[PDB]
């Protein structure tokens, strides 16, 4: 089943929104398959956001993601990558739909609560980067028969 990488960013953690954010993912029918609260080391920060190295916000991004722990997650479900991005909302919280996580909880583009992989390819990339196979569980859930045909 399709898997994506989600990350509750340090703003959400420092605003005590971990449970709230997790709830929104669960109730959507997505399966939490891997999850750890962790401090992000510089190397991991920089390789995760390597595609932004030149940008204006880059230094501020590394600073921010390392400033306090994150909750890194692997989420499993049909179309999980797009489904997650759908309930997460647009990058800028003021363009994100009300009812989405960024729409409801985020104020600014720089502090926008959660990360989700943007494609199938970056999903597998980010998952390998943040997680080892032995930290990703695999289980059947009671509701599985009721989310899918
Ligand atoms: N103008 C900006 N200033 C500060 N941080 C930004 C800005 N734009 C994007 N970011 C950071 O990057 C994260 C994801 O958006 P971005 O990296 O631009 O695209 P993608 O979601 O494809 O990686 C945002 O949640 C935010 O933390
Ligand atoms: O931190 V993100 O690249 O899923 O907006």
């Amino acid at each position: 089943m399709e898997r994506t990488f989600l990350m509750i960013k340090p703003d959400a953690v420092q605003r005590n929104l971990i449970g709230e954010v997790i709830s929104r993912i669960e109730r959507k029918g997505l399966k939490l398959v891997g999850g750890k609260l962790m401090q992000v080391p510089m190397e991991l920060a920089e390789t995760h956001y390597g595609e932004h190295q030149g940008k204006p916000f880059y230094n501020d991004l590394i600073s921010f993601i390392t400033s306090a722990p994150v909750f890194a997650m692997v989420v499993e479900g049909e179309d999980a990558v797009n489904v997650s991005r759908h309930i997460i909302g647009s990058t800028n919280p003021s363009e994100a739909s009300p009812g989405s996580i960024r729409g409801d909880l985020g104020l600014t583009v720089g502090r926008n609560i959660i990360h989700g992989s943007d494609s199938l390819e970056s999903a597998e990339r980010e998952i390998n980067l943040w997680f080892n196979e032995n930290e990703i569980t695999s289980y059947a859930s009671p509701r599985d028969a009721w989310l899918y045909e």
